[PDB]
């Protein structure tokens, strides 16, 4: 359990081999979740990349936040993908919150504290608890099979995960910096393992 | 009578079958009215949709607030339509107030607290009180005959209706959040019936 | 004498017949004047229109504030016209103050409290006091001969006129809402006559 | 000595004949100077114009601040010209400060309180003290030979001149309205002579 | 040791010959560094230029901050170049901070207090301590071989250098004006030598 407060992981160059594995003490399969994080990259103009890769022995894209070139954010649960278009991307750190509820199939996507419209994905599905959670690479197999053309080059930090859906007020206080306690992944008590060319530096965002 | 305060209806995917019916205890035929609501959708770029459908046994478009593609807001009273052009639409929740007065034929259309110019529609007409009021679908018959290419995908909430014309000061306090009491539909004492894939969630707008 | 405070005239649809006649207790011919008013229309994109028409038995355009399509504001004294170009018009209520001095020929044109450059018009001329002052239509004869292609569709209010030139400080307090007393036309003590489809409603601007 | 505080010269229409002559009690030839003024014109879009013309019996363009069409500000000392490009001009009063030092050849050009980059002009030259200083026309001879295609149509005021180079802090306080005392031309104690169609009016700028 | 506080070097015209040499009392070879400075030029539109040239007997571009035309900032360590694109450059003084760490190869580039994304350059390299540090010209040999098409025309000042990597908080206080003490080059205790047409003037930036 490391307190990563005020720090970020840095992936300085394109690679096939650099990544961070986040460990979740998870037991129950997930019937809802929220994932929040900050990242900062210049890749958006030139190619696609993985922001947050959550794989199961059965499904490599159990939860996947991804940027696909010339389109926008792609959100995947249990292999099914929906898009959140983004025209006119700007060069700055980005904060995202994303949530999904099995009961309703409703997914929420928040960019820099502002909600995108609500969409539907995998109603009644159940997300596996035996997971390989990876920053910096996109998983095609449980814990590996990375593609370099999908790696994240830049910084990522403030990664947090809950096993339920955050309310708009909660998401807001998270973005504005208020106090909170995630029950799946906690940036302030993070169990992680590093592989390859990854560094821990002070965060570039406020 | 449910208190819908701080909540919204969510229509997560395009459908033919999902809608909400709002019940008005109305008696007198309407010689004036105001309708206010918040909605949030990404459909504006790709197709048209119904925001608020108010039908009579005699007229399916007795009161109709509609977004027509590549044009802007369409407002219909007793079957007659006028347009309120909107170039450069932005992706965010929108709040609208719209009013009509039989005596003068004057209609007002307010977007996010700002008035559009005043226009003329159906001077001397009378709006029926035996109505089917529907969110999420556009009515082609009293209480049905929906077209999926006109459904609302996204959120809608804070729906309120008065049987008179709101003054600019009143509309302003409504937009800014001050206190008010509608006498036809009241979001804080709403009698409604749900059909299909419709959910009640915390509102995405302030 | 009606107190029109906080109210505006509304001309809801294009017409040939709808207008307001303002009555001035004027005696001395004018050797200087200032005219201020608010108006709100969507016509700027599609055609020209008259904002303030002041006619004499001898001259239909004794004082004329007009919007000419794809050009901007046209200001006419005693039949002579100058232009105040406006590129990139915005859709909102507009406040204008306009002044002219015989001694110097200097005209001023203020839009939303900001001065346009000073220009020259009719040095030494004298404006008649026996006037037909009309809102909503453009006069081609003393008190009539309207063209519908020049009518104002929308709102106009806060019309005030002085028989001298307002200083920049005075014009500023007028725009910001401070106190003042006009000595030719006074919105707070207005003698007027309505003809046709014209209504009195609460103003849409602050 | 007139106190021109809070007033400006107005040149209402294009002319060949209208100008103001500023009188400087100057004795020493100038080895440095600063000139500050406000002006307001709409000519920038259509043609060039003279802002401040300072002529010697030997040199018609001893000091010349000029706007040249589709380029920007032109600054001339002793007949030698440098340019300060201006794309995207806006329609509003402009305040400029311009300075030159013989010792270094450095010229500064300040627009609305903001410094342009430093440039070089006439190192080691000496500016004559027997000068004809003219507002509203561009001099081609000592005290005359005006070209109408170079006249200033609009307002000009707050003209002040020093015989040394103003520091950035000094220029700032001049722009922001603080107290100062110029030692060549003083707007608050201005000795001037008017010719033709020129008027004195309250300034349009703050 | 001169205190250059509140002063800048001015290079008024394009030249082959004008420059400043900064002297560093450096002993250890550098395994990390940070360089900060302000500069102000109008060259960005027309050609490239050197901002900060640091040369070794072995490498002319040991550390080079450079603006390359129609691309943006170029940062070079030990001959290897990376780019920091800049579209839509603005005409104003610019402040930059740039850093490099041998251990990780991470470079940071900060413009006007805002971080660009982190990149990789020369991991494990070592920067030489026997250096010729030059402002105003780009070095192609140790202490000379300048190209005029790469000279800086304008102002440069507040040059400071550390032998370690500044944290984001430190960089912020440097940009906002707080206190600091650099241990390689110190603007407040600067040992320098001037050659050619270079002047010392009060800085144009706050
Ligand atoms: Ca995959
Ligand atoms: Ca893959
Ligand atoms: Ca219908
Ligand atoms: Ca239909
Ligand atoms: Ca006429
Ligand atoms: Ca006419
Ligand atoms: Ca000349
Ligand atoms: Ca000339
Ligand atoms: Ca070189
Ligand atoms: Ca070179």
């Amino acid at each position: 359990q490391t307190d990563m407060s005020r720090k970020a992981f840095v992936f300085p160059k394109e690679s096939d081999t650099s990544y961070v594995s986040l460990k979740a003490p998870l037991t129950k399969p997930l019937k809802a979740f929220t994932v929040c994080l900050h990242f900062y990259t210049e890749l958006s103009s030139t190619r696609g990349y993985s922001i947050f890769s959550y794989a199961t022995k059965r499904q490599d894209n159990e939860i996947l936040i991804f940027w696909s070139k010339d389109i926008g954010y792609s959100f995947t649960v249990g292999g099914s993908e929906i898009l959140f278009e983004v025209p006119e991307v700007t060069v700055a750190p980005v904060h995202i919150c994303t949530s999904w509820e099995s009961a309703s199939g409703i997914v929420e996507f928040w960019v820099d504290g502002k909600p995108r419209v609500r969409k539907s994905l995998k109603k009644g599905y159940t997300v596996g608890a035996e997971a390989s959670i990876i920053l910096g690479q996109e998983q095609d197999s449980f814990g590996g099979n990375f593609e370099g053309s999908q790696s994240l080059v830049g910084d990522i930090g403030n990664v947090n995960m809950w096993d339920f859906v955050l309310s708009p007020d909660e998401i807001n206080t998270i973005y504005l910096g208020g106090p909170f306690s995630p029950n799946v992944l906690n940036w302030r008590a993070l169990k992680y393992e590093v592989q390859g060319e990854v560094f821990t530096k002070p965060q570039l965002w406020p």
